[PDB]
């Protein structure tokens, strides 16, 4: 199993999702992204047990990555259904900030408002390094 889960936006979070993966497992973090490790079955049953699998959750938030979870009180959306799993796991939480202005709590759904209590790291494309090592640091 994984030591990190990365969830992400597809449309505007893929890049730097990517990217995360490859410097975490550069420092040796074992890493789930969909992309590389989502493979056959049912995906929703399967992503949901990779995020309770994996120790770390890496919440990537690039602009607009919560607007579809907005209104999904039947928790359609798939970050949505992988921030509430992390949440109510316990998980250690790490959001990245990359050009991302957090909602106020109340237009989430009650079921993920908690994710805003979780100290984030931003991304800083100019002292990308110094991100990731504080990246690392909050890690468990």
């Amino acid at each position: 199993t994984p030591d990190v889960f990365i969830s992400y936006r597809r449309n505007s979070g893929s890049q730097l999702a990517s990217l995360l993966k490859v410097h975490l497992q550069l420092h040796g973090f074992s890493v789930f992204i969909d992309v590389e490790k989502l493979e056959a079955g049912k995906f929703e049953d399967k992503l949901i047990q990779s995020v309770m699998g994996a120790r770390n959750f890496v919440l990537v938030l690039s602009p607009g990555a919560l607007d579809k979870c907005m209104q999904d009180h039947d928790c359609k959306d798939w970050v949505h259904k992988e921030i509430v799993t992390a949440l109510s796991c316990g998980k250690n939480i790490v959001p990245i900030i990359d050009g991302f202005e957090w909602p106020e709590p109340q237009v989430l759904p009650e079921d993920m408002q908690a994710v805003l209590t979780f100290n984030g790291i931003k991304w800083s494309h100019e002292y990308q390094e110094a991100t990731i090592e504080k990246i690392i640091r909050f890690l468990q």
